[PDB]
C-alpha cells in the first residue's frame, strides 16, 4: 500500500517529470552550443543533462518506496536558440533557480501534511540545488569578465570540456 | 557549410527524436515492471532506456560532422500499462521492428541520394537493430515457455535484472 | 516469427551447406596431402576446413537471429586425389572463386529485396573472401616460381605447417 | 607399404566417415534444439559435434600411422526433427550405442587378423564410448524425473549450456 | 590473374596517385605555415602528409590482393603560397571534398560492375573522409572565432602543434 | 634574414626534392617487385623509401634553420619495369651513387662559399651515402651468386623481408 498521500506522490511525480525536462533543456543547450562550435561547453551540458535524469531517478525510486508509482507524461519541446554564449548560461541559471522553488513547493507541502519521511529526502535536492546555481554563478563570472575576448573563451570551453 | 541535404539532415533528427521516445517508452515500461514488482525486469528497461540514449547521440554526433545541427522536439507521453509481462515486451519488439524500419526508409533516402557517407555510417543501425529484435524475441520465448509459472517468472526477471 | 524472406533464407541455408562442404572439400585435400607425405600442406588444409566450419556456423546464428530455421543437407563425395600439390592449389582457388560468386549472389538477391539486414551481415563474408582468394593465390604464384623445385616446396611445407 | 591390411584399412575409413556422420548428426539436432527455443541444449550439441570431429580426426591419424590413406565419402542428410526433447536424446543414445557396437566389430575383425596394434588403438574409443553413452543416459534420467516441468528444464537446459 | 576489372584497377591506381598528390600538397602547406613562423601549424600538416601516405599504401595493398599491379604517374607541383592561415585551411577542405568525390566516383563505378569486394573496401575511405572533412571544419571555425588575434592563434598554433 | 646563400639555399632545395623523387623511385621499384611476387624485396624498398624522407625533411629542417624557404617541386614519374630482380637493385646502386655525387656538389660549393655551417651539416649524409651504397652493392653481390637460381632467391626475398 501507498504511505505518502495522494497530493504529496503528484507532487513528486510533477518533479520526476520535470527533471526529465531539464535533462531536455541542457541537452537543447548542447545543440545550441554544437551550433555555435564550442564543443566544450556542449559537453559540459551533455553532462549536466546525464546528472538531472539522476535526480530524475532518485524521485523515480523514492515514489516506489514509499509504495506509490511514477507516470511519465509528455516532455514540452525545449528553446534551442539563445542571443549567445552568456545567455545560455543565464537561462540554465534561471532554469536551476525555478527548480529549487518547486523543491520547495514539495518540501512545504510535505511539511504541512507531517510527512517527515518527505521532507528528509528532499534535504539532498536541497542542498544539491545550492551546488547546482553556484556552478552556474561561477561560470556566468568568467563569462563576465572575459567580456568576449575569444583567447578566454577558449580557456573556459576547452576547461568546461574536461568535465568528469 | 551544412554537406548532408536539407532532406537526409531532417530525416536523421526525426529518426534522434525517435530514439529519445524509445528511451522515453523503456523507462516507462520500467515504471510498470516497478508497479508490477518485477525489479528484474524493470532493471532491464532501465539499461535498455540508455541504450537508446547512446544511439540518439550517435546520430547527434553524426549530424554535426556533417554541418547539421540538431533540433529536439517534443516527445509523446509514452503508454504506462500493459496486460502482463508478455504484453510490455511484445510492445517492445512491435516497436524495435518500427525502429528498424524508420532506420531502413534514412537508408534508402540516403542511397537514391548518393549519399554514400550516411548509407555507411547507418550500417552501425542496421547491424544493432539486429540484435535489439533477437533478444526481445528470445525473452518471448522464453515468458511463452514460463506460461505464467511464478516459480520460472521469478527466475526470468532475476537473470533479466544481471543485465550488464 | 521469421523477419527473412523464404527466398533470402533458402539462400542463406544453401550457402550454410555450401560452406559444410567446403570445409569437407578442404579436408579431403588434406587427406592427400598425408597420402604424399606432405604433411605441413595437409595440416594448412586441416586449419583451413576448420575455418569454414565457422563461416558455416556464422551462417547458422544469423539465420535463428532472423527467426529463420537451418535444415542440414546431404554432403556430396568430394574429390580425394589431385595431380600434385600445385594441381590442388588450383582447384582450391577455383572453389574460393566460387564460394566468392555464391556470397554475391545472395547479396544481390537480398538487395534486390532490401533487406538491408543481410545485405550488411554479408559483408563480413565478402571481406573475408578478399583474404582466402589472395592467400591461395600468393601460394600458387609461389609454387609457379618453384618450378617443382624440391627444396623450394620443402621450406613451403614446413611454412605452411606452421599455421595456427 | 601399408602394414594394415586392406580389410582393416577399410573398417577404419568406414569408421571414420562414420564419426563424420555422427558429428553431422548432432549439429542437426542443435539445429532442432536452437529451433525449439533450447539454447542450452542446443550449445551442448554444438559441442557434441566437434568432439565427434576430434574422434575422426584420432582415426584419420591412426590410418596414415599405419601407411593407409584416408577417402571421404559423401554424408547423407541427417533427421532433422524430433518429437520432443526427450525424442533427440533417446535417438542419440541409439546413435552412440550403434557407435560402440560399430567400433566392436573393428576390433572383433582387427583380433582375427591378429591385427595387435589396432586392437591396442581401439580401446581408446571403447572406453571413450562408456562414457559418451552414460553422459546421454544420465540426461534422459533427468529429463524422465523432469516430466515436462519447464522449471526443471530451464535449470538443465541452462546446465547443459554450460558445457566446455 | 586480375579479379578486378580494368576499368575499376585504373580507378583505384588513379585514385592512389591522387593521394601522394595529397600528401605533396599537405607537406607543401608545411612549408607555407613554416616560412610564416608557425611550426605547430606546419607540424600538423607534416602529420596529415603522412596520414595521406597511409591512404596510398592501403590502395596499393588493395589492388594487388585483386591480382592488379601499381603504375606510379608523376606528382604535379603544389601551390607554394597561400594568403593566410585561413586561406591555407579552406585550400585544404576544398581538397578534401575533391578527394571524397573522388573515392564516391570508384565507389559508383565498382557498384554498378556489381564489384562487390572493391564496394566494400571502399568503405573505410568514405567514413575516413567524413573524419578528415569535419577535422578540417573544425580548424576553419576556430580560425574565424580567432578573428587575426595572434593571442588567438598562438594557441590553436600550439594546440593543432600537439598533434600524434 | 636568410643566412644561407640563395646559391646554397636552391641547392639544398634541389637535393630535398632529389630526395623525395628518390622515395618515390623505391616506391615504384616496390610496385615491380610485388608485380612479380618477392614481398620481401618489395618490404625492403618500402622500408628504403621512408628512409629517404626522413633524408628530405633533414634537408627541410635545416633550410629553415638558416631562414630558408622550401619549394616543393614536380615529381617525375619514374620507370616501373626493370628486366629482373638484379637490375632493380643494380638502377638502386646507381641512384644512390648519383646521390652521393648531389650531395658531393652541394658540400663543394658550400666549402667555396666558406659556409662552415653547411658543409657540417652534409658530412651526416657523406657518411650515410656510404651506408647504403654498400647495403645496394652487397644485396647485388649475393644476387650474382644467387646466378637466377630461384631456391636462393626465395631466402634472399625472405631476408630482405625481415627488414626493420
Ligand atoms: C554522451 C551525452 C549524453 C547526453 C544524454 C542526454 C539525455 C537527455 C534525456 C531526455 C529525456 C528522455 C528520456 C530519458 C530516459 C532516461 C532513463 C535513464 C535510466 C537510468
Ligand atoms: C580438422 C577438422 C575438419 C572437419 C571437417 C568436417 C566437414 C564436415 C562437418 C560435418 C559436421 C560439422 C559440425 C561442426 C560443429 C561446429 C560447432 C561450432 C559451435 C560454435
Ligand atoms: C613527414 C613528411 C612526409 C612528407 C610526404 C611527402 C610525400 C611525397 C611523395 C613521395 C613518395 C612517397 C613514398 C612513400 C612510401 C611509403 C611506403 C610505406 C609502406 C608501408
Ligand atoms: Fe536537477
Ligand atoms: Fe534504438
Ligand atoms: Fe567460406
Ligand atoms: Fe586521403
Ligand atoms: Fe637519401
Amino acid at each position: 500500500m501507498m504511505v505518502i498521500s495522494e497530493k504529496v506522490r503528484k507532487a513528486l511525480n510533477d518533479q520526476l517529470n520535470r527533471e526529465i525536462y531539464s535533462s531536455y533543456l541542457y541537452l537543447s543547450m548542447a545543440t545550441y552550443f554544437d551550433a555555435e562550435g564550442f564543443k566544450g561547453f556542449a559537453h559540459w551540458m551533455k553532462k549536466q543533462a546525464q546528472e538531472e535524469l539522476t535526480h530524475a531517478m532518485k524521485f523515480y525510486e523514492y515514489i516506489y518506496q514509499r509504495g506509490g508509482r511514477v507516470e511519465l507524461e509528455a516532455i514540452e519541446k525545449p528553446p534551442s536558440n539563445w542571443n549567445g554564449i552568456k545567455d545560455a548560461f543565464e537561462a540554465a541559471l534561471k532554469h536551476e533557480e525555478f527548480v529549487t522553488q518547486s523543491i520547495y513547493n514539495i518540501l512545504e507541502l510535505a511539511s504541512e501534511e507531517k510527512d517527515h519521511a518527505t521532507v528528509s529526502f528532499l534535504k539532498w535536492f536541497v542542498d544539491e540545488q545550492v551546488e547546482e546555481e553556484d556552478q552556474v554563478r561561477e561560470i556566468l563570472d568568467l563569462l563576465e569578465k572575459a567580456n568576449g575576448q575569444m583567447s578566454v573563451i577558449f580557456q573556459l570551453d576547452r576547461y568546461l570540456g574536461q568535465r568528469e
